[PDB]
């Protein structure tokens, strides 16, 4: 038991280390995205690499006008001393907050109670208008790929701009490449109109695309990707 | 509603295009992991990228010894007909089994129906393990099509993980701390992390942060062939063949 | 559990492949009657034979004021894709909506999943008048095509009852105690049955079997046409002509 | 709430003016199927047609294996009274028991409690196989005779489609595309389908739209005389010859 | 479960051989009593019986300013064709209503559904009077007529009680004690019972046993004609001058 | 919510003045019919009336085989005295037991709290047979006195019945068409009225309508007996010498 | 479950050998006390003793301003021959009402069906002031009788104790320890009970034991006449003079 | 909610100043009845001079085989101070055991708490006998202490009326009627009734008004000795020799 992608965000408000706010209503205020994301607790090496891993994206988040949100099973003076932690001995300043939630109260309440004691890794992407548009259970043994996340944030804004839909891998789509997908027709004279307009590329009345995306909007798309590829140029426990 | 991480997969007869068959006992019995993933709707053209993208990494999948498997709303002549129609238009055959799903049964008993369906599933999907163990679930919307390439890095990370009896960080095998990394799971009482700082057995940044390097240089190239594909532009777009 | 004779069609919006439609009311604000057939999936042959024989009487229902409407448990594209595939290689087009159930919620609110079902909706036909008002109800089993012709005589027969105040004998217009003859509803108390004796205005075995010949023979061989149609060994196969 | 096609007969005991019987049992356990049709109430001018036109095929019913029960609400004596009256008057003889329904338990049972209805038995028909099992039901008004040859093609074609494990096309034996054709069950698994279409068998028009001819020129012809009789004036109305 | 004396008889409409009707409405608007009595079923030997035996006693009825009502459970078609039989064969009109109550909704509302039969109702006789009020209710056997000649005697009895203020002896107006005298209500208070004795105004055995003799020698002879035409063998049978 | 016609008299233990007993048990042991009746209070003139009209046939129902027993809901205590009193002062000893129902709990068993009571019993009479099974029930008001010589005319026509395996017609030994002839049960199949008919061995009028007159002259006239002594007014009263 | 001391008598209206009336409400009316006794039964030996015993107390009540109601599970009608009885056999008069509880509908709202009874209601009084408040209950066993005696000490008691403000010691007005004296009821709060001490005016064992002497002597020695007199053997028993 | 006369004394376990017992276990056990008497307080000057006025009659109780026991709302170490406060003031020791009942659970169980206190006792009385079964209960007002000698006096002539099989009249043994005879309990039917008259066995009235004088001449005088007792003016008050 969850809540359903199209739904809103449950109302709820939550205490983080940077204070108490409303959910969602704090970011759709500010027209803001948000991704919350889970841990099941603090001072654990899969999610302290995550949060580090979230951090490093943050300025590619904000870009998209994407707030950053965690959320674990221990207490705000835990969650200080662990992001004190992962600055001193990593290096890196962990920006966005974290929910507190011993009891766990907002676990239970968002489903992400192997669980019984600490959280499943659970990930909602929730939009500018509080509405949750995707969800990703990894589970405790296996971290996030951070990089996925960008690109169905950046893939769902061009999406709900252009008012296309997103192929499978874009936009390294092995048919349509970087196109992008025009709804399909739902009824018999709009199938057929669609067809003598000419007006797109096609392979059938239910599969017309267009390549409507900024040269700038693919190639950022395809950098995220890059660099989840890439081989990391000297790691982090070596700067230490 | 949902089934949940951890839990074994639903017990459950279902009808395929391949015909009826037990889940998860028809993969547990073959010792297979399998990949469902669901679909809103036949003849529509995102699910038919996915299918495309899927039937490519086939034979990748069966390397690591999962099956997979689909989900759609449409009977099984529907499912027939579209892959024909794939098949046809494509160049391409989609070897896998589709679920039937009229009425949405299956659909309703792994709660795939969410709230801007009430008609057809959410993209879904379930990675089950060998045992018939959820041990991942993906819900992406109707509008956004899938990375294939991050759910053969699920399961490639996965049976690492199980077999090393490792965790994986963040980003495998690309990880900004530890690279290639497995991650030896924490220490849970007092006695337990101070043999573990004392054995000197582990690279480590603290006693809870311990790891070693035991996958095999192909175990690792293979994860980052994957990765690599994601990221390359097409050569050749599947349009133009046709 | 199902809709009643007698009663009106429940209200609800529908999904058909001609758009969204209001049940009854799209047709009550016409002042059409409206034949509704349900269909268990899309690109079955014995559906397909039924489509085709709808499709070829789709004059006969304008003439008599009959709207048609399908319904199968199917999406919108596969009826799209369906009726493209009749008219390609039947040479016959569909001209009536289907209404797309995936989940099967109409077909579940009408009473149309039965016990050799589950997955697919029986073969139900609901007859509703300009009123709203449901006036017959069949259901043939999944294995049996209907018999189109029998579907045009029961509404130009009913609506002969209407408007002339009659009732309607076993095999009108060709009874065997009294042909085309239609009866006059019987009395229903002593002095009315009294008075319809002593009137001797019509023909009669007895007081509550009454009945004249008030139908036009126009109507009486329209009727009987049908019955004739249904009866005639057909004069060349579309299966041949393809 | 109703029985369902592909359902079992509700159990039950009825009394008829036969004596009583136990349902579908007492068919069953002679090999025989069976048709109950439901009657408002006795003497009444439409139900007096139906009973003379099933009498009147009472024997093509027998030589199909097919027995024939009435269901009216009116006790047993009204029944026989009635019956009387019908064979004094109209010169033909009710040769099958008529279930005696005072306080509608078994109409009741059955569903045929409708919305015109109140107090008198909608006009419903099941057609029940040998195996006691419901195969079609058919819901006319008050004031519309039943076409009784449209029972006896039903229960003809449902008898070969059961033996020949078959289909039976729309306006069978006189459909527009096969004729007196008989469909092949579409494949339901890809390799089915596949198999089908190799071994050239049969003729089609899609690998699920595949049939042959194996109907006897004897049942054709006799499927066909039901239909010719519904559609043809009699010589000699029962009323002249009163 | 059955309404009960005292009570006012339930609300209700009814459909009768001669119209729909309210009850008991339709007999308090004309300032009439009426008795309604039940039979089980039309076209049955003792029913018949008795169906003359209130025939006969029809303006003996009048003249009591009280209606008869028949209830059967089977249709009016049926009691209009069960009267008329009764006036053909045995020369007698039945002049007075039968509701015609196929179901048994009367039936239950009024709990003639008893256990000799589930099927057809208990022969009950409600005597209600001009305000709507059950008076004195009779369940015979089913087996076993009515006499009719008791029923007569009793609304006789009642309408002088309540008219005279005073009570009715057993077997008046042929009590063994008092003959055709007729009972003071008793004292109910120790000051009504010491004026009473002291009053010396009425024949008594005791304060609580007072009579004297109000009724004319009318509505005596009256009375007592009912038990002796009860008595009397009857001079030519109506079976024998069919 | 009243104990019915064809069913068994509910079981219960109650006081009379004569002991403790069980019902119907007591009765049942012996072979014996009852009749038992229920009266408002003790004390009061038209129950006194019918006691004593009771005692006066006691021998007429000892003769039938069947046992008295009275019911008021007051204490045994004024049982004997009120008892006591009518033999002092009408010079009749009353001889069967009467039920002390302080509480009404016996009352309310029976159903016999009717709306003009509350407090006192409904005046009811329960004929009941030698197996225990209720086969008559009257509900006279508290201001009318029953009419005794019409009980012992019902049990003595009930047992005629009973082993005659007859129907008993209205106003039975003089009833208008048939006199003293009993009723064959009618046939409930077609076979069955036919051979009736057939045979030709009894008196009809119809197939539903047979006859005979198989009772003794003696019943006959015992039956008769009891209606001439309800018609006549009786020599002598008993308050002239009480 | 029972009215309780401290509560109101519970609302209701009552039939009486008197009359009609509402309790508590008809002696409240009148600034009275009332006692209500229950009998079993009528002509039963202890509660005619009662009876009788109260009778004679009557003027003894009146003074007090008590008036006297009993109450016995029988009719009005028994209650009067029962009454008439001991007037005439006894020559005592009893002048009071008396409720006619037939049913024991009053007796079950007063909790009197206790457990040896089920028929017959518990020998219990209740005292009731002139607030219509209960200010005693007795319940003694159905073989034993009142000693009426006492019932005048409790409320001559109870009317100083009221008017008075103070408390009645064991055994007024022979108290062993302070004879006729009455109690100051006790302090609830230190500061009272110093208060109360070092004022001196009262007698006084401790703190919580003071009183006084404020009954006047015609009080007292009324008081205990009532008990003089239940210690007496009567010069004279009914009984020998009857 | 009160347990009631007839019912068997409650089972229970209770803690009381000489010890843990239970009832009425324990006096049944030793062939003793006993009188439970309640409390609302400890140190309260009603109650404490009804422990005296006991105390003072102890010796009565023991020869009639009676045990008593208190009861209050307060603990076991109060009940002591309690008690030895009235040995050292008053000069009287209480020898009987009074139970403790904080919380008020055995009060609750007993129906004890009444509408004048929630939170301390009414003051009841229940009388027990050897067999553990209630006979008598009663219940003052707190103001009002009880008269102990009316106790003595019920046990006394419960016990007679128990062995010699008698009731006992009001006022006995100064009843006014039969003075310190017993009744005969009345016979219940018709038969006992004529007999007992028949035997000139008995003093009596009437049939149900027997009686005769059975108790030896000490039972009589010890009887009228607690009344005597009840009625004397004290010679010696105990606060003054206090």
């Amino acid at each position: 038991s969850i809540p359903l992608i199209g739904e809103r965000f449950p109302e709820m408000e939550v205490t983080t280390d940077h204070g108490v706010i409303k959910l969602p209503d704090h970011y759709v205020s500010q027209g803001k995205w948000f991704v919350l994301f889970s841990h099941p607790a603090d001072f654990t090496p899969v999610c302290t690499t995550e949060f580090v891993s979230f951090a490093r994206r943050y300025e590619d988040f904000q870009r998209l006008g994407v707030d950053l949100i965690g959320l674990s099973v221990d207490s705000v003076f835990s969650h200080i001393k662990w992001k004190e932690w992962i600055e001193r001995h990593i290096g890196v300043r962990i920006p966005f907050p974290i929910i507190a939630d011993p009891q766990g109260t907002v676990a239970r309440r968002l489903g992400l109670l192997e669980s019984a004691t600490h959280t499943v890794r659970g990930v909602f992407i929730v939009d500018a208008r509080g509405v949750i548009r995707t969800m990703l259970y990894y589970p405790m043994e296996l971290g996030r790929l951070v990089d996925e996340i960008l690109r169905i944030v950046k893939a769902l804004k061009l999406g709900d701009s252009l008012k296309r839909a997103v192929p499978a891998d874009w936009p390294n789509n092995e048919i349509i490449g970087e196109g992008l997908i025009v709804p399909p027709p739902t009824t018999e004279d709009q199938a057929r109109a669609r067809m003598e307009s000419g007006q797109y590329r096609s392979l059938d009345w239910w599969f017309c695309w267009d390549t409507p995306a900024s040269r700038d909007d693919v190639e950022e798309a395809r950098r995220y990707l890059r660099r989840a590829a890439e081989k990391p140029a000297k790691l982090l426990y070596e700067e230490a």
